[PDB]
């Protein structure tokens, strides 16, 4: 598996906007919020569950990085896996992605796979 | 468990103004002191101890959560479990409060359950 | 034991003034120095040492938290352990106490125990 | 093994202008862009692999690094071993560099093997 | 062993001015050079090795100190053990210093062994 694979999704020009942390069934997890830098479309919205589905090696790297862009407000390339999650109430209030990378998006192009 | 269960007591709008750092049957613990963002009301107190509780797992990551948060003092909703620590001088000093989520709050919504 | 036992000592309204960091017989550890913010009294000194002393586990809290109220300069309660470190040159630079805990302070009182 | 191993590769007087963070065969990666300070030249790309590759111990401390240095905007030498990656997607998108060392740089000269 | 050794060596009133980090035999490594803050005499370079030399349980701690008095530039008392480092392309690009102690200092004097 790969952040880059054409099975995931991603959205480019996106600022994190909110930022939550929590724990659901014995795992530390996090979710953050994104919206277009320019103000367009609807929100994007991902989750990181420590130990929990395929991308559980990267939660610590992810939650650092996502707290890192989050501080910056800078312009944002976020990757996801969709219809990852599942518990009901939890999707509800967040989503179902999981979340599968960040990029920088500062020069002429995102800086991840495209 | 959930951070979102309906069982859990939430406060929206807060902002971490304490922090305390301790030790107590040979657990790091922290606690965190949060007021309204307006200064109405009464604060909430609530505490993570590293090694006791359901919530155990989330101890580093909520500290690191608190700690960024504090130094901001932006908006927050804040997550507790009630009647959870038992140490008699503690609860007095502190509270029996377990903090279990911490969300980011806009000046119309929070980043997370309710 | 407790950071808030009755046989610790505390000092309140003080601002962490210097930080060393070292080792000592395998064991990583550091030091703080704190006057009061309105410099009547002495200065407090006081050391955490890696895997040595019951407050051993709090060792890496306490460290980036002393590191934190440093960095600011803000006005904080001290929580030590008097005559735990017993190397004799040790104490002669720095001082016997143990740090078992830190506490940020407001106008009217300290967010700790007393 | 040593980042200074005449048969790496450094590029001297580079700014990080790129950050991304993601996960591959079950192993968390970042990859940076570095530029000229001067405008110079082409992009220098060089990806650490958790798991991956002889470097594989130094992943956490290059990422921070890499962090604080992208923050700041400073020059630096950048140290990489080239054709390491080999997924081919991976490669285009990214480089086959691996990220081997960072060195800040004086106004003359930069902090590390030349 | 003791940062305050009298067969250590120590160097007062420097500012760290270069930071860098590599990997040597498998072991993530940083070196500082350090300068007088007043600008005279020859600069000070030691380096810290996760897997090696007695001080190697002290690596992460004095890496984040040295991060963060580099990110500060403020005035501090370097402590180094001399001739530790033997591998000689690594000790002429930098030197056989191992650093074992790093101590603020104010204008009067600095907190750390003398
Ligand atoms: C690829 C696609 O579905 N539609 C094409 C447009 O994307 C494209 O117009 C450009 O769109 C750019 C944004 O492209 C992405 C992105 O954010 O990087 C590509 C993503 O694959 C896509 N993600 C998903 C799940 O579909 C994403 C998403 O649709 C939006 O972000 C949601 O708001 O868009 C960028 O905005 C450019 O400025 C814009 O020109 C063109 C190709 O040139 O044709 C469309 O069919
Ligand atoms: C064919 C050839 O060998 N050409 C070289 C000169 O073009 C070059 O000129 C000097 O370059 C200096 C910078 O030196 C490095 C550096 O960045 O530190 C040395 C690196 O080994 C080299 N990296 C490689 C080959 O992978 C790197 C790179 O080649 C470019 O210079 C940077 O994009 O340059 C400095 O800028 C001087 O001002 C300049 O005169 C040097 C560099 O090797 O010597 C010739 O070999
Ligand atoms: C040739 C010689 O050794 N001269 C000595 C003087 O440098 C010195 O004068 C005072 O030095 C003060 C700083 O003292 C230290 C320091 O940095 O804290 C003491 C250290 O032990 C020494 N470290 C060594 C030798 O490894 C260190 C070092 O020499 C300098 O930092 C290098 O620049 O100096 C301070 O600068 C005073 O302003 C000055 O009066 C004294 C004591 O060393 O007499 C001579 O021995």
């Amino acid at each position: 598996e790969w952040t880059g694979d054409n099975t995931n999704a991603y959205y480019s020009d996106e600022v994190i906007s909110e930022l939550h942390v929590g724990q659901i069934d014995t795992s530390p997890y996090f979710c953050i919020k994104t919206v277009k830098a320019n103000g367009s479309g609807t929100p994007v919205v991902a989750c990181a569950v420590s130990k929990q589905s395929i991308w559980a090696p990267s939660f610590k790297e992810l939650l650092d990085q996502a707290r890192y862009f989050y501080s910056t407000g800078q312009s944002v390339r976020i990757h996801v896996q969709k219809n990852i999650w599942t518990y009901p109430l939890f999707v509800n209030t967040f989503s179902a992605n999981a979340l599968v990378g960040l990029s920088s998006c500062s020069a002429t192009q995102c800086f991840g796979p495209k």
